[PDB]
């Protein structure tokens, strides 16, 4: 690969944007962009990181799984402990 | 599988914007009837894994956020007791 412009799999958002542009579904592109910005504003799903790397997005999702899951199963255990405590009380 | 139509629809469902994306669901149908692309550009496996992990993290986050909420309710219960 001599002197080739690097192409990497971008983030899912940019991939969908590029797909809409390629197929020419301009109405869909407008709707998706508007509703995506509205979703980010509402904060129902706010992705803090914006690095356009799909592998990095996978890493973020996996570390979310681990770090969140440990505390959340910990919260389930805490609920069990609270059950025992209120039985005692 | 990996049909880009199904992938787009599932991602819209996960994001909750499928209600406005119904406009896309109509535009795609009309342009498919016009036959702009009789096939579908295959989704990369890495983006498929993206969607899978997205719904999985959604599963964890919601399914035990509720656990945090029920823990708070239990906290109220043993406070009263």
């Amino acid at each position: 690969k001599p002197g080739q412009v690097v192409k990497k799999p971008e983030v899912i958002d940019d991939f969908l944007r590029n797909f809409f542009i390629k197929m020419g579904l301009s109405r869909t592109c407008e709707c998706f962009e508007a509703e995506w910005y509205e979703l980010k504003a509402t904060g129902r799903l706010d992705n803090s990181t914006t690095v356009p790397d799909v592998y990095l997005r996978n890493a973020e999702l996996e570390d979310d799984v681990a770090g969140l899951r440990r505390e959340l199963a910990e919260a389930k255990s805490i609920a069990g402990r609270a059950s025992a405590t209120w039985d005692k009380f």
